[PDB]
């Protein structure tokens, strides 16, 4: 998989932020991850400040796509992102505030490594896993 170079537009929500890529604006949707909604589920709101945060103290935001299906129905891209070489995905999953999502249309690369960085949030009972 590549890395492609991206420009932080604005934040949704934890799973979710405005990126301009390749020129033109775009929502991407995090791949692999399943966060609590805010539009509210506990952790919802700690969940996208934590995107949020993330993204935005980024120098450099990063996309990418996976092997599967790039776009989902709703015209989201699909992908892994990062800020100064640090996965969101896995970071959020990580930190206990996203659960690993069920794999969608071949994109699939890099769920064993969030599912252990989700392994390890529930051993510590961190947040969600509370």
């Amino acid at each position: 998989l590549h890395k492609e170079p991206a420009t932080l537009i604005k934040a949704i929500d934890g799973d979710t932020v405005k990126l301009m890529y390749k020129g033109q604006p775009m929502t991407f949707r995090l791949l692999l991850v399943d966060t609590p909604e805010t539009k509210v589920e506990k952790y919802g709101p700690e969940a996208s400040a934590f995107t949020k945060k993330m993204n935005e103290n980024a120098k450099k935001i990063e996309v990418e796509f996976d092997k599967g299906q790039r776009t989902d129905k709703y015209g989201r891209g699909l992908a892994y992102i990062y800020a100064d070489g640090k996965m969101v995905n896995e970071a959020l999953v990580r930190q206990g505030l996203a659960k690993v999502a069920y794999v969608y249309k071949g994109n699939n690369t890099h769920e064993q490594l969030l599912r252990k960085a989700e392994a390890q949030a529930k051993k510590e009972k961190l947040n969600i896993w509370s």
